[PDB]
């Protein structure tokens, strides 16, 4: 029992019904479920938060809250400062995405347990390449190289804190949680996940959404 | 009137229908509409030649024809001994891209006639990275620099006819026809496109397809 979960929750996206159920709360029920997470912290506006609450007493998980912050790398922190104490393990999630697997879930936690910082992955359809100012193109980036990242991203606490520490001390704005881990030079592991695990910002991802769940 | 296009067009998904008209025959009457363009080779099977011989008097290019090889690059040589002796451009393109506008093709073919190579192409919306063969992050590949290419393909005949005797002299497979070019170290163009200009596979990319169109 020895997961915490930071939950980002910001009519917004991720409080629109999918089958009759808030986006959110896909997520957060997967969660739930799983033994090794010990709690769920919500950053969500204070509006919301009863979407959450409905359910504490038959959810086997504790329920937090922090506020939101201007930029998403400030909803992190602010989430991250009312974790456990003794969890060896932050799993920071967009609610936009519900989809992800229990089974894709598991394997990022492991993957992070093991390396100290981890992120579910996938291998990105789309031909990319590097483009340089001038417009130009600078090399056609390997196909077996490249990979879109998604939410869970995992890591160990304490390397996120000294990470804030860097970033609050030096002056950086940070495209994501496990990029700090970056500056700190310790590795971050690509777990490999599913097509499935969408983020759910348009009505065409909706839609999407739905016919996966059938 | 110098530009000859190579149109790709393989029920197969480049013939189902949106709005009761064939996925390739978008791309092929925006093309035709064009006054720089002067000719498309449509590679395809010949069971599906009469999808677009039946416009070819309605239309103000000439129509021809060439067979489909094994692979994509295959194909496009094929196209490409089909095309006019005395062609500026080539412009190649996926019919399953119906999506692209008249505006965005202007674009490219003027930039392809500039650089010699140019191809469409948006900056990528996923947080891509690179990853080693220990699944371990390399480094977060920058925000600006990243594009998804798309269609079409630009590119001066004897720039594409030298490339190609050089991928079958020295024994080569190609994931695209302007990465030939960069073999050659020719410089390639990247023409900013538009996100509507979808490639359609699924059934979720055709009803995207539909919502645009409207």
């Amino acid at each position: 029992k020895s997961v915490s979960v930071i939950l980002l929750a910001g009519m917004p996206k991720q409080y629109i019904p999918l089958l009759g159920q808030p986006i959110a709360l896909y997520s957060f029920f997967t969660f739930s479920r799983m033994p090794e997470v010990k709690e769920i912290v919500v950053v969500c506006d204070p509006f919301f938060r009863d979407i959450f609450e409905e359910y504490e007493e038959s959810i086997d998980v504790d329920l937090s809250f922090a506020i939101p912050g201007k930029e998403r790398q400030d909803s992190v922190y602010s989430g991250l400062q009312e974790i456990d104490v003794n969890s060896e393990l932050v799993c920071i999630h967009d609610s936009a995405r519900p989809l992800v697997n229990t089974e894709d879930v598991e394997k990022v936690l492991k993957d992070g347990s093991a390396v100290g910082a981890a992120v579910l992955g996938v291998p990105a359809k789309a031909t990319i390449k590097e483009v340089n100012s001038d417009s130009l193109v600078v090399k056609t980036l390997d196909r077996k190289t490249l990979w879109e990242m998604q939410t869970p991203q995992v890591i160990k606490p304490e390397l996120l804190k000294k990470g804030f520490e860097l970033v609050k001390s030096e002056g950086l704005e940070v495209t994501d949680a496990v990029s700090i881990v970056e500056y700190l030079k310790h590795p971050v592991y690509v777990s490999q996940g599913s097509y499935t695990n969408i983020k759910v910002t348009t009505p065409d991802d909706l839609l999407l959404a739905e016919r996966i769940l059938s």
